[PDB]
């Protein structure tokens, strides 16, 4: 091994388990993202954004990074800004994870809480409009505006999808990820269809999401699901798309850990309890490919909260 | 990259990182021990521990893990035995994190929380006779015993010792390492010293620790600082001692993830104020290498609390 010159070197090149125990008749193979050195998979398009802003002249140390953000891309933009020397602010409402609302502000990122929830009761509209706001007033700004900017897609196209090809050179049969802007299965997808034109691209929603059209329910996991369908979306790279419940995802968080020792966080319970489900329509021996985004340290309060998984078990 | 088969397999081999911001001055070369895929440092002796009992026949899928600890070490040492299928009962007091006892229950160990303190308010005396307890009453138990077993500071040694000389192969000047049960520094400053035998070996603890006989004061970290001296501690092979208060120790995490974006815990602090001591006499540009052990998500109301850091101040 050699020396970083800085945090930034240990982005990436994440490691690849085969999850033996969880599925004994498939090949299931799980990408740690949650072990980027900021502890998720937003490590990815918080680097890689800012990097090629700063390459092309869109982003000085003078610029203000500005984003809309539940905790992890908020947290990894702020680490990301922190080691850049740049100043970030984040929107943000009531809903954010206490803990990792702390992260942030340990970062000494800049934090705008909006107050004032639309006459429905979503904060969606409200952040949207704060944004703009800081768009107008603090010269010189960048937007992350994740759901809409294809440097998010090309981050994963080129940090784990192409860390996926390299290491699974056996074919793909299914490669499953979980959607929240669609930023890594769009870029993952896309990498991994050059080397594996077969490989079938299923996403994996939390009920209630409009990604793909669902009845809008009160969610409570961050990550996965969106309240707007993201311009980054193409639905026509999509092959096969399962909702899975929180208490479902929370289920599979905790089958997880029982059986391979991971602690991850609710999405990948939702991938979990989705690969479940698939299973159930493909070839005993299919290679499957997933990623696992964060980890279980965010979530005590919730899929890892016996009370919260009872009351979960209620929704349904 | 290959794949791993589980996830014991992404023990070790973590990162090493130049603070070329926070040290212009020498060549600082910090370990980041918190990378381990459970969170901290711990990882290496709850791996090592019970795999060597396995192989020697101590252990079996039938016999019952005991510790008392605080969070770090019984989180890994959960994870661990939840992968190797074993049963672990960890005993705790009432002043453990409860994000960590959260933690430790989340992979699944049970745990013994100790109520009475001795008379003079201490759960020190009381959690290890609730261990002897358990090791009179639980049938095939093993006894972890970190602060009296060879093989905590041999995993150091086997561990990021031997990752520390592959890696910093000119010579190694300075070795800076916290110490709590003094497994680490007693094992990496033994590996080390077989390469660069004239490396100095600074261990770095808390104010009130009576480790090496300070006296004592309440404290608030864990992992660095103790309330016995550690029988794996040899005094002779160490060669200078700096204590840092609570205070010292936050600015220090402040400092370290202002400069570097580095978000991590306690006893880090610890060590990059010791190190700033330490350069006060040193030689410029003098190779120092030193050990991150966990992160900053697990010091929130702690360190990285504006109110808390106030009141250790006013401790001074
Ligand atoms: C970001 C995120 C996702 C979804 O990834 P997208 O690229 O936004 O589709 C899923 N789970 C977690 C925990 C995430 O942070
Ligand atoms: C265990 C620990 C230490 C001290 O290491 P020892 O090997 O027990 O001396 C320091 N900091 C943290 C966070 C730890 O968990
Ligand atoms: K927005
Ligand atoms: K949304
Ligand atoms: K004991
Ligand atoms: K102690
Ligand atoms: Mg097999
Ligand atoms: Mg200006
Ligand atoms: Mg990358
Ligand atoms: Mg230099
Ligand atoms: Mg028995
Ligand atoms: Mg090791």
């Amino acid at each position: 091994q050699a020396c970083h010159d800085s945090l930034l070197d240990s982005v990436g090149q994440t490691p690849m388990v085969q999850l033996h125990q969880l599925f004994p008749k498939h090949e299931v193979f799980a990408k740690l993202e949650y072990m980027n050195p900021g502890g998720s998979m937003k490590d990815r398009p918080a680097k890689y954004i800012i990097e090629h802003g700063i390459k092309h002249g869109l982003i000085t140390e003078n610029t203000h990074l500005i984003e809309s953000t539940s905790g992890n891309l908020g947290i990894a933009l702020a680490m990301i800004a922190k080691i850049k020397g740049l100043k970030l602010t984040c929107v943000v409402d009531p809903k954010i994870s206490p803990t990792n609302l702390k992260i942030i502000k340990s970062y000494g990122a800049n934090v705008e809480m909006v107050e004032e929830p639309d006459a429905h009761g979503g904060y969606l509209m409200t952040r949207i409009a704060k944004v703009q706001e800081l768009l107008a007033t603090i010269d010189d700004a960048y937007w992350i505006n994740q759901f809409a900017n294809e440097l998010n897609w090309q981050s994963h196209y080129h940090g784990a999808g192409t860390e996926i090809v390299e290491t699974i050179k056996q074919p793909i049969d299914y490669f499953v990820a979980p959607v929240g802007t669609t930023g890594s299965i769009m870029g993952m997808s896309r990498k991994i269809k050059e080397v594996h034109p077969n490989a079938q691209i299923v996403a994996v929603d939390a009920k209630g999401s409009v990604i793909f059209g669902d009845k809008p329910i009160n969610r409570e996991l961050p990550g996965i699901g969106a309240s707007r369908v993201p311009e980054i979306l193409n639905r026509s790279e999509i092959n096969q798309v399962i909702h899975v419940d929180d208490y479902q995802s929370a289920l599979g968080c905790r089958k997880l850990i029982d059986y391979e020792g991971i602690f991850a966080g609710g999405s990948t319970g939702s991938i979990i309890a989705a690969i479940e489900q698939l299973i159930t329509s493909i070839e005993e021996g299919a290679t499957i490919v997933t990623i696992l985004p964060d980890r279980g340290d965010r979530y005590l309060d919730l899929v890892y909260s016996d009370t919260w998984l009872e009351k979960m078990k209620s929704r349904q």
